[PDB]
């Protein structure tokens, strides 16, 4: 029973940050190549940032590279996600998810998703 | 640039079927793994369907077993999902998802996605 579990979305002024945690359950973080999807209505699905060849190296958007940081710990089994010096072009609905080809199941899972927005004072006055 | 542009979705009726393609941009689908996701209204993202492997082998979800059919045609580089006996939780939005690995790690490429209604 592969199980992803997300936190830490919520809503955040520009400049902020926020840190994206996805338990895992089922299975080793250690040993799959996981990620981070973001979804925008009107911009489709889009790979924000990954951590894959449990030699562990890592991937990022061009949008996000210097901003956002993709961690494993290994204890707790959990992914997480760093977003520093967040814009409004960050707001989506983040999901923590697997490869296309995952090591263990047959298919890929996803997370619930959780949401991150940032607003700035004039955009929300 | 890669890119996958999606057509083929609307409205069907309960039972109907529908024929979901994806054209690639960029690269040849043949040497590529593939997909098929679906969003469905007060859910999130789900891996539909997938075809991976040298084998050219393919995956569904539990959902859509015996109901969906995943291909590749190599004459227009089009990536198709065939869906029978649609059900109204078959109502979505589905994108196709692709993986290009030329340095030794796969990158993941999406489409904007077509949305499929099962209304009667």
């Amino acid at each position: 029973e592969v199980q992803l579990l997300e936190s830490g979305g919520g809503l955040v002024q520009p400049g902020g940050s926020l840190r994206l945690s996805c338990a895992a359950s089922g299975f080793r973080i250690s040993d799959e190549d996981m990620g981070w999807v973001r979804q925008a209505p009107g911009k489709g699905l889009e790979w924000v940032s990954s951590i894959y060849g449990p030699s562990g190296s890592t991937y990022y958007a061009d949008s996000v590279k210097g901003r956002f940081t993709i961690s494993r710990d290994n204890s707790k089994n959990t992914l997480y996600l760093q977003m520093n010096s967040l814009r409004a072009e960050d707001t989506a609905v983040y999901y923590c998810a697997s490869a296309l080809e995952p090591l263990s199941e047959p298919l890929g899972f996803w997370g619930q998703g959780t949401l991150v927005t940032v607003s700035s004072l004039e955009a929300l006055s």
